[PDB]
Protein backbone atom coordinates (compact mmCIF):
# COMPACT_ATOMS: atom_id res chain seq x y z
CA UNK A 1 0.00 0.00 0.00
CA UNK A 2 2.83 2.30 -0.61
CA UNK A 3 5.66 2.32 -3.26
CA UNK A 4 9.16 3.97 -2.62
CA UNK A 5 10.59 6.37 -5.55
CA UNK A 6 13.70 6.05 -6.78
CA UNK A 7 16.35 6.68 -9.74
CA UNK A 8 18.33 3.77 -11.07
CA UNK A 9 21.72 4.55 -10.83
CA UNK A 10 24.46 2.84 -13.45
CA UNK A 11 27.17 2.25 -10.66
CA UNK A 12 30.26 2.53 -12.89
CA UNK A 13 29.15 5.71 -14.56
CA UNK A 14 26.75 7.59 -12.60
CA UNK A 15 24.17 7.72 -15.46
CA UNK A 16 20.64 6.15 -14.81
CA UNK A 17 18.02 4.55 -16.83
CA UNK A 18 15.51 6.63 -18.91
CA UNK A 19 12.80 5.74 -21.36
CA UNK A 20 14.50 6.82 -24.40
CA UNK A 21 13.55 10.38 -25.51
CA UNK A 22 12.20 10.79 -22.11
CA UNK A 23 8.87 11.26 -22.14
CA UNK A 24 6.07 11.07 -19.58
CA UNK A 25 4.27 8.52 -21.93
CA UNK A 26 6.24 6.19 -23.70
CA UNK A 27 5.18 4.65 -26.22
CA UNK A 28 4.72 0.97 -25.75
CA UNK A 29 8.35 -0.98 -27.15
CA UNK A 30 10.23 2.75 -26.54
CA UNK A 31 14.00 1.35 -25.16
CA UNK A 32 15.33 1.84 -22.20
CA UNK A 33 18.15 3.70 -22.52
CA UNK A 34 21.25 5.21 -19.90
CA UNK A 35 21.00 9.02 -19.55
CA UNK A 36 22.71 11.12 -17.69
CA UNK A 37 19.84 13.94 -16.75
CA UNK A 38 17.89 13.86 -13.72
CA UNK A 39 14.25 14.66 -14.09
CA UNK A 40 10.56 13.39 -13.30
CA UNK A 41 10.26 11.05 -16.55
CA UNK A 42 13.34 9.22 -15.80
CA UNK A 43 12.03 8.22 -11.76
CA UNK A 44 11.05 4.62 -11.23
CA UNK A 45 9.01 2.98 -8.60
CA UNK A 46 9.24 -1.30 -7.85
CA UNK A 47 5.60 -2.67 -7.71
CA UNK A 48 6.44 -6.19 -6.03
CA UNK A 49 4.75 -9.61 -6.82
CA UNK A 50 5.92 -12.44 -6.01
CA UNK A 51 8.67 -12.28 -2.73
CA UNK A 52 11.69 -10.55 -5.09
CA UNK A 53 10.15 -10.45 -8.04
CA UNK A 54 8.23 -7.19 -9.35
CA UNK A 55 7.57 -4.70 -12.28
CA UNK A 56 10.31 -2.13 -12.61
CA UNK A 57 7.41 0.91 -13.29
CA UNK A 58 7.86 3.78 -14.65
CA UNK A 59 6.68 6.38 -12.38
CA UNK A 60 5.11 9.38 -14.94
CA UNK A 61 3.62 6.28 -17.16
CA UNK A 62 2.75 3.16 -15.21
CA UNK A 63 4.01 1.23 -18.39
CA UNK A 64 6.81 -1.51 -16.85
CA UNK A 65 10.64 -2.66 -18.01
CA UNK A 66 9.88 -5.62 -20.99
CA UNK A 67 12.13 -7.79 -22.58
CA UNK A 68 11.29 -6.80 -26.33
CA UNK A 69 8.60 -9.17 -27.67
CA UNK A 70 7.82 -10.78 -24.01
CA UNK A 71 10.01 -14.19 -24.07
CA UNK A 72 10.33 -15.92 -20.58
CA UNK A 73 13.63 -17.01 -21.51
CA UNK A 74 15.00 -14.29 -23.58
CA UNK A 75 18.86 -14.66 -25.53
CA UNK A 76 21.80 -12.41 -24.93
CA UNK A 77 21.43 -8.64 -25.77
CA UNK A 78 17.41 -8.71 -26.23
CA UNK A 79 16.96 -4.98 -26.00
CA UNK A 80 14.85 -3.87 -23.05
CA UNK A 81 11.60 -1.94 -23.63
CA UNK A 82 8.83 0.11 -21.70
CA UNK A 83 5.32 -1.67 -22.09
CA UNK A 84 1.97 -1.36 -20.71
CA UNK A 85 1.14 -5.54 -20.33
CA UNK A 86 1.71 -6.81 -16.52
CA UNK A 87 2.81 -10.38 -16.60
CA UNK A 88 5.15 -12.84 -15.53
CA UNK A 89 7.97 -12.37 -18.38
CA UNK A 90 8.03 -8.83 -17.41
CA UNK A 91 9.18 -9.68 -13.54
CA UNK A 92 12.88 -8.46 -12.02
CA UNK A 93 14.31 -8.75 -8.65
CA UNK A 94 16.19 -5.60 -7.63
CA UNK A 95 19.32 -7.06 -5.78
CA UNK A 96 20.39 -4.21 -3.37
CA UNK A 97 23.45 -6.30 -1.99
CA UNK A 98 24.75 -7.52 -4.92
CA UNK A 99 23.92 -3.89 -6.41
CA UNK A 100 22.38 -5.73 -10.18
CA UNK A 101 18.76 -6.04 -11.65
CA UNK A 102 18.28 -9.56 -12.32
CA UNK A 103 15.20 -11.01 -14.50
CA UNK A 104 13.01 -13.86 -13.47
CA UNK A 105 15.25 -16.41 -16.02
CA UNK A 106 18.55 -15.42 -14.54
CA UNK A 107 20.19 -12.34 -16.81
CA UNK A 108 21.15 -9.06 -15.97
CA UNK A 109 20.26 -5.86 -16.92
CA UNK A 110 23.35 -4.70 -19.26
CA UNK A 111 24.30 -1.20 -21.10
CA UNK A 112 24.42 -3.03 -24.37
CA UNK A 113 28.03 -3.24 -24.96
CA UNK A 114 29.03 -3.86 -21.47
CA UNK A 115 31.02 -0.21 -21.38
CA UNK A 116 32.00 1.40 -17.47
CA UNK A 117 31.11 4.45 -19.13
CA UNK A 118 28.27 4.28 -21.99
CA UNK A 119 27.39 7.38 -24.40
CA UNK A 120 24.47 9.14 -23.49
CA UNK A 121 20.95 6.92 -25.26
CA UNK A 122 22.91 3.46 -25.38
CA UNK A 123 20.33 0.95 -25.19
CA UNK A 124 20.12 -2.11 -22.15
CA UNK A 125 19.80 -5.24 -23.12
CA UNK A 126 19.72 -8.41 -21.20
CA UNK A 127 22.82 -10.70 -20.64
CA UNK A 128 24.10 -13.49 -18.67
CA UNK A 129 27.26 -11.83 -17.84
CA UNK A 130 28.19 -10.34 -14.58
CA UNK A 131 30.50 -7.70 -13.91
CA UNK A 132 31.43 -4.14 -13.06
CA UNK A 133 29.82 -2.40 -15.70
CA UNK A 134 26.21 -4.63 -14.87
CA UNK A 135 26.01 -3.15 -11.33
CA UNK A 136 23.05 -0.30 -10.58
CA UNK A 137 22.45 1.83 -7.34
CA UNK A 138 18.92 2.96 -6.25
CA UNK A 139 18.85 6.28 -5.07
CA UNK A 140 16.48 8.95 -3.73
CA UNK A 141 15.41 11.82 -6.54
CA UNK A 142 16.51 14.49 -4.20
CA UNK A 143 19.85 12.62 -3.65
CA UNK A 144 21.67 10.81 -5.84
CA UNK A 145 24.18 9.29 -3.57
CA UNK A 146 21.24 7.97 -0.88
CA UNK A 147 20.50 4.31 -1.53
CA UNK A 148 16.51 3.82 -1.04
CA UNK A 149 14.70 1.24 -0.71
CA UNK A 150 12.65 0.07 -3.69
CA UNK A 151 11.10 -3.05 -1.93
CA UNK A 152 8.51 -0.85 0.17
CA UNK B 1 0.76 -11.87 7.26
CA UNK B 2 4.04 -10.24 7.58
CA UNK B 3 5.54 -12.74 9.71
CA UNK B 4 8.11 -15.30 8.15
CA UNK B 5 10.38 -17.85 9.65
CA UNK B 6 13.92 -17.78 9.33
CA UNK B 7 14.92 -21.15 7.76
CA UNK B 8 18.79 -22.38 8.22
CA UNK B 9 19.24 -23.33 4.41
CA UNK B 10 21.78 -26.71 4.86
CA UNK B 11 19.64 -28.33 7.68
CA UNK B 12 15.92 -27.15 7.71
CA UNK B 13 15.53 -25.91 10.81
CA UNK B 14 14.92 -22.77 12.29
CA UNK B 15 15.40 -19.88 14.64
CA UNK B 16 13.60 -19.79 17.93
CA UNK B 17 13.83 -18.41 21.21
CA UNK B 18 15.33 -21.19 23.63
CA UNK B 19 12.27 -22.80 24.91
CA UNK B 20 10.23 -21.65 22.67
CA UNK B 21 7.89 -19.08 24.51
CA UNK B 22 5.83 -16.43 23.23
CA UNK B 23 7.01 -14.15 25.90
CA UNK B 24 11.10 -14.70 26.16
CA UNK B 25 12.77 -12.70 28.54
CA UNK B 26 15.07 -10.49 27.71
CA UNK B 27 18.98 -11.64 27.05
CA UNK B 28 17.15 -15.51 25.89
CA UNK B 29 19.21 -16.81 23.36
CA UNK B 30 18.16 -17.35 19.48
CA UNK B 31 18.97 -20.90 18.70
CA UNK B 32 18.36 -23.25 16.10
CA UNK B 33 15.36 -25.67 16.39
CA UNK B 34 13.28 -28.01 13.70
CA UNK B 35 9.53 -27.38 15.17
CA UNK B 36 7.62 -25.29 14.17
CA UNK B 37 4.91 -22.78 15.63
CA UNK B 38 3.66 -19.28 16.37
CA UNK B 39 6.23 -18.80 18.60
CA UNK B 40 8.96 -19.17 16.17
CA UNK B 41 7.44 -16.36 13.61
CA UNK B 42 9.57 -13.67 12.85
CA UNK B 43 8.67 -10.31 11.36
CA UNK B 44 11.53 -7.69 10.34
CA UNK B 45 10.74 -3.87 11.17
CA UNK B 46 12.80 -1.84 8.45
CA UNK B 47 14.54 1.68 9.90
CA UNK B 48 16.92 3.17 7.02
CA UNK B 49 17.19 1.53 4.01
CA UNK B 50 18.43 -1.87 4.15
CA UNK B 51 18.75 -1.76 8.30
CA UNK B 52 16.38 -2.84 10.24
CA UNK B 53 15.08 -4.87 13.43
CA UNK B 54 14.81 -8.70 13.43
CA UNK B 55 11.55 -9.18 15.62
CA UNK B 56 10.09 -12.19 17.46
CA UNK B 57 6.42 -11.50 16.54
CA UNK B 58 4.67 -12.81 19.65
CA UNK B 59 6.87 -11.15 22.00
CA UNK B 60 8.21 -7.82 20.23
CA UNK B 61 11.67 -8.46 21.27
CA UNK B 62 13.99 -7.52 18.61
CA UNK B 63 17.18 -9.67 17.65
CA UNK B 64 20.70 -8.22 19.95
CA UNK B 65 24.32 -9.46 19.70
CA UNK B 66 24.59 -9.85 23.43
CA UNK B 67 26.09 -6.80 25.31
CA UNK B 68 25.15 -4.80 22.48
CA UNK B 69 28.32 -3.85 21.83
CA UNK B 70 28.50 -1.65 17.68
CA UNK B 71 31.26 -3.94 16.32
CA UNK B 72 30.62 -7.36 18.40
CA UNK B 73 33.79 -10.20 18.03
CA UNK B 74 33.09 -13.41 16.88
CA UNK B 75 31.14 -15.97 18.55
CA UNK B 76 29.02 -12.92 20.37
CA UNK B 77 25.83 -15.06 21.15
CA UNK B 78 22.91 -13.67 19.69
CA UNK B 79 19.76 -12.55 21.96
CA UNK B 80 16.42 -11.70 22.16
CA UNK B 81 16.09 -8.02 23.88
CA UNK B 82 13.30 -5.56 23.99
CA UNK B 83 15.69 -2.83 23.55
CA UNK B 84 15.62 -0.37 20.02
CA UNK B 85 18.99 1.15 19.10
CA UNK B 86 21.37 1.04 16.11
CA UNK B 87 23.61 -1.50 17.58
CA UNK B 88 20.31 -4.09 17.00
CA UNK B 89 20.40 -3.55 13.34
CA UNK B 90 20.69 -6.15 11.08
CA UNK B 91 20.10 -6.29 7.10
CA UNK B 92 18.28 -9.58 5.51
CA UNK B 93 20.15 -10.26 2.47
CA UNK B 94 17.68 -12.49 0.50
CA UNK B 95 19.84 -12.71 -2.41
CA UNK B 96 23.31 -14.13 -0.64
CA UNK B 97 20.84 -15.51 1.40
CA UNK B 98 22.33 -14.23 4.75
CA UNK B 99 21.75 -12.28 7.79
CA UNK B 100 24.13 -9.38 8.25
CA UNK B 101 24.71 -7.09 11.60
CA UNK B 102 25.84 -3.63 10.82
CA UNK B 103 29.43 -3.66 11.92
CA UNK B 104 29.54 -6.65 9.23
CA UNK B 105 29.37 -10.01 10.76
CA UNK B 106 26.46 -12.44 9.94
CA UNK B 107 24.26 -14.97 12.02
CA UNK B 108 25.71 -18.33 12.11
CA UNK B 109 25.36 -21.90 13.90
CA UNK B 110 27.94 -21.98 16.69
CA UNK B 111 30.31 -23.98 15.44
CA UNK B 112 29.25 -23.81 11.89
CA UNK B 113 27.95 -26.86 11.17
CA UNK B 114 25.79 -27.36 7.86
CA UNK B 115 23.31 -29.88 9.98
CA UNK B 116 23.50 -28.37 13.76
CA UNK B 117 21.81 -30.15 16.31
CA UNK B 118 18.11 -28.85 18.06
CA UNK B 119 19.35 -25.99 20.56
CA UNK B 120 22.31 -25.19 19.08
CA UNK B 121 23.41 -21.57 19.81
CA UNK B 122 23.68 -18.52 17.29
CA UNK B 123 26.61 -16.38 17.04
CA UNK B 124 28.26 -13.36 15.13
CA UNK B 125 30.80 -14.38 12.97
CA UNK B 126 32.41 -12.39 9.87
CA UNK B 127 32.84 -15.70 7.52
CA UNK B 128 30.56 -16.46 4.75
CA UNK B 129 29.59 -19.87 4.37
CA UNK B 130 26.87 -22.61 3.05
CA UNK B 131 26.12 -22.74 7.00
CA UNK B 132 25.44 -19.54 7.73
CA UNK B 133 23.13 -19.15 5.06
CA UNK B 134 19.39 -18.36 5.99
CA UNK B 135 16.13 -18.13 3.62
CA UNK B 136 12.96 -16.59 4.93
CA UNK B 137 9.45 -18.31 4.18
CA UNK B 138 5.79 -18.46 4.49
CA UNK B 139 4.63 -19.80 7.73
CA UNK B 140 1.99 -21.45 5.58
CA UNK B 141 4.17 -22.86 2.98
CA UNK B 142 7.65 -23.83 4.77
CA UNK B 143 9.36 -24.01 1.19
CA UNK B 144 8.23 -20.56 -0.73
CA UNK B 145 9.98 -17.59 0.19
CA UNK B 146 8.80 -14.26 1.50
CA UNK B 147 9.68 -10.93 1.60
CA UNK B 148 10.73 -9.69 4.96
CA UNK B 149 11.05 -5.78 4.09
CA UNK B 150 7.17 -4.62 4.44
O1 LIG C 1 7.89 -5.89 -26.10
C1 LIG C 1 7.18 -6.21 -24.90
C2 LIG C 1 5.85 -6.83 -25.28
O2 LIG C 1 6.10 -8.00 -26.03
C3 LIG C 1 4.94 -8.66 -26.52
O3 LIG C 1 4.27 -7.80 -27.43
C4 LIG C 1 5.03 -7.59 -28.61
C5 LIG C 1 4.30 -6.53 -29.39
O4 LIG C 1 3.15 -7.12 -29.98
C6 LIG C 1 2.29 -6.19 -30.62
O5 LIG C 1 2.99 -5.63 -31.72
C7 LIG C 1 2.83 -6.34 -32.94
C8 LIG C 1 1.43 -6.93 -33.05
O6 LIG C 1 0.46 -5.91 -33.31
O7 LIG C 1 3.80 -7.39 -33.01
C9 LIG C 1 4.96 -6.95 -33.72
C10 LIG C 1 6.16 -6.85 -32.79
O8 LIG C 1 6.21 -8.00 -31.94
C11 LIG C 1 4.63 -5.61 -34.33
O9 LIG C 1 4.87 -5.63 -35.74
C12 LIG C 1 3.16 -5.39 -34.07
O10 LIG C 1 2.93 -4.03 -33.71
C13 LIG C 1 1.89 -5.09 -29.65
O11 LIG C 1 1.04 -4.13 -30.26
C14 LIG C 1 3.13 -4.38 -29.19
O12 LIG C 1 2.81 -3.29 -28.34
C15 LIG C 1 3.90 -5.42 -28.44
O13 LIG C 1 5.06 -4.83 -27.89
C16 LIG C 1 4.00 -9.00 -25.38
O14 LIG C 1 2.76 -9.45 -25.91
C17 LIG C 1 3.72 -7.79 -24.52
O15 LIG C 1 2.96 -8.20 -23.40
C18 LIG C 1 5.03 -7.18 -24.06
O16 LIG C 1 5.74 -8.13 -23.27
O1 LIG D 1 25.75 -6.06 -24.32
C1 LIG D 1 26.13 -6.46 -23.01
C2 LIG D 1 27.43 -7.24 -23.11
O2 LIG D 1 28.38 -6.35 -23.66
C3 LIG D 1 29.68 -6.89 -23.88
O3 LIG D 1 29.56 -7.90 -24.85
C4 LIG D 1 29.27 -7.32 -26.11
C5 LIG D 1 29.56 -8.39 -27.12
O4 LIG D 1 30.97 -8.55 -27.11
C6 LIG D 1 31.45 -9.57 -27.98
O5 LIG D 1 31.21 -9.16 -29.33
C7 LIG D 1 32.40 -8.72 -30.00
C8 LIG D 1 33.03 -9.91 -30.69
O6 LIG D 1 33.87 -9.51 -31.78
O7 LIG D 1 33.34 -8.19 -29.06
C9 LIG D 1 33.41 -6.77 -29.16
C10 LIG D 1 33.09 -6.14 -27.82
O8 LIG D 1 31.82 -5.48 -27.92
C11 LIG D 1 32.39 -6.34 -30.19
O9 LIG D 1 32.92 -5.30 -31.02
C12 LIG D 1 32.07 -7.59 -30.96
O10 LIG D 1 30.69 -7.60 -31.36
C13 LIG D 1 30.75 -10.89 -27.64
O11 LIG D 1 31.14 -11.89 -28.57
C14 LIG D 1 29.24 -10.75 -27.67
O12 LIG D 1 28.62 -11.98 -27.30
C15 LIG D 1 28.87 -9.67 -26.68
O13 LIG D 1 27.44 -9.54 -26.60
C16 LIG D 1 30.24 -7.46 -22.59
O14 LIG D 1 31.46 -8.13 -22.89
C17 LIG D 1 29.26 -8.42 -21.97
O15 LIG D 1 29.78 -8.83 -20.71
C18 LIG D 1 27.94 -7.74 -21.77
O16 LIG D 1 28.13 -6.65 -20.86
O1 LIG E 1 22.26 -8.20 25.39
C1 LIG E 1 21.64 -7.14 24.68
C2 LIG E 1 21.66 -5.89 25.56
O2 LIG E 1 23.01 -5.58 25.84
C3 LIG E 1 23.19 -4.44 26.67
O3 LIG E 1 22.62 -4.70 27.94
C4 LIG E 1 23.43 -5.59 28.68
C5 LIG E 1 22.60 -6.05 29.86
O4 LIG E 1 22.33 -4.93 30.70
C6 LIG E 1 21.56 -5.29 31.84
O5 LIG E 1 22.22 -6.34 32.55
C7 LIG E 1 22.93 -5.98 33.75
C8 LIG E 1 22.16 -6.47 34.97
O6 LIG E 1 20.86 -5.88 35.01
O7 LIG E 1 23.18 -4.58 33.79
C9 LIG E 1 24.56 -4.33 33.47
C10 LIG E 1 24.69 -3.21 32.43
O8 LIG E 1 23.78 -2.15 32.71
C11 LIG E 1 25.13 -5.64 32.97
O9 LIG E 1 26.52 -5.79 33.29
C12 LIG E 1 24.28 -6.66 33.69
O10 LIG E 1 24.23 -7.91 33.01
C13 LIG E 1 20.20 -5.76 31.35
O11 LIG E 1 19.35 -6.11 32.44
C14 LIG E 1 20.41 -6.98 30.47
O12 LIG E 1 19.15 -7.41 29.97
C15 LIG E 1 21.31 -6.62 29.32
O13 LIG E 1 21.63 -7.78 28.55
C16 LIG E 1 22.53 -3.21 26.06
O14 LIG E 1 22.59 -2.12 26.98
C17 LIG E 1 21.08 -3.49 25.74
O15 LIG E 1 20.57 -2.36 25.03
C18 LIG E 1 20.99 -4.72 24.87
O16 LIG E 1 21.64 -4.45 23.63
CA1 LIG F 1 5.81 -12.24 -0.20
Amino acid sequence: GHMTTFLIKHKASGKFLHPKGGSSNPANDTNLVLHSDIHERMYFQFDVVDERWGYIKHAASGKIVHPLGGKADPPNETKLVLHQDRHDRALFAMDFFNDNIIHKAGKYIHPKGGSTNPPNETLTVMHGDKHKAMEFIFVSPKDKDKRVLVYV
